């Protein structure tokens, strides 16, 4: 990649910016520029490419074969009980969380058994997060 | 990629911006520019490409074969009980969450058993999040 | 990559920026520039590439074969009980979290059994986080 | 890579920036520049590449074979009980966390049984974090 970037607040080529109780006074702001940006990306002069697969079987005898590809989950539990047995009793609760198997961002590519692959591949995930907030 | 970017508030080529109790006064803001941006991306001079697959079988004998591709889930549980047995009793609750298997963003590409692939592939996920907020 | 960068607040080519109780006064700000940026990335002069696979079987005898690819999960538990047996009793709670198997960001690429691969591959994850906040 | 960098607050080519109770007064700020940046990255003059695999089997006899690829999890537990048996009793709680198997950022590439690979591969993870905050 080129230029992959995370600005928390503010960004610029230039900024004469100001704020609050500012007496920006009697000013000469000049700005001659000559910004000239060129890009030549993933450029391919190829005269012969091939992606050949060949699967020859003859007089063979094949039993109890299992190709499992990735991320086989199996026989999973999440047992999560709660009880509140009150008697002559005050309860207050607040911001009271029972998170179980939360996801947010789940990106996959070329999750395979096989691949003949040829080229650019990419993954990008700029962000802000906050799971919980209270007062 | 080129130029993949996350601005929290504000962004610009230029910004003479101002705020609040600002006496921006008696000013000369000039700005000569010559911004010249060129892009030449994923450009392909190819004289011969091939993606060949061939599957020859003869006098073979094949039993109990299982190709499972990825993400086989199997036999999963999420048991999540709650009880509130009150007697002569005040309960207050607030912001009281029982999240179970929440997702947000789920992007997939080339989730296969096989692939002969040729070219650019890409994935991008700019964001803000907040699961919970209270007061 | 080129240029992969995380700015907490603010960023620029230039910044004459100011703030609060600022008497920026009687000023001459000039700025001659000649910013000239060139990029020539992932550029490929190839005269012959091949990705050849060949799978010859004859008079063979094959039993109880299992190709598992990665991330096979199996037979997993998460037992998480809670009890609150109150009598003549005040309870206060706040910001009271029972997180179990939370994720945020989950990016995969070429998670395979096999791959003949040819080219650029990339992964990028700029961010801010905060799991919990309270007062 | 080139240029991979983490700025906590603010960044620039130049910054005449100012703050608070500033009397920036009677000033001449000039700035002649000639910033000229060139990049020539992952550039490949190749006249013959090959990625050849060949799998010849004859009159062989194969039993009880198991290729497991990486990250095989198996038979895992997380038993996490809590009890609160109050009688004639005040409880206060705050910011009271029972984190179990939280992740944040999980990036994988070429997690395989095999790979014939040819090229650039990359991974980058600029960030701020804070698990917990309270007062």
């Amino acid at each position: 990649s080129i230029d992959v970037k995370y600005i928390g607040v503010k960004s610029a080529y230039v900024s004469y910016d100001v704020q609050k109780r500012t007496i920006y006074l009697n000013i000469t702001n000049t700005l001659n520029i000559t910004n000239n940006n060129y890009y030549s990306v993933e450029v391919e002069n190829i005269t012969a490419q091939v992606q050949f697969s060949k699967t020859v079987i003859g007089k063979a005898r094949l039993n109890n074969i299992s190709i499992i590809g990735p991320l086989d989950m199996k026989q999973i539990d999440y047992t999560v009980p709660t009880v509140i047995a009150e008697e002559m009793s005050y309860m207050y609760d607040f911001c009271t969380l029972i998170s179980i198997k939360v996801h947010n961002i789940v990106l996959m590519m070329q999750v395979t058994v096989t691949t003949t692959y040829f080229g650019h591949s990419e993954q990008i995930s700029q962000e802000r997060y906050q799971y919980v907030d209270c007062g």
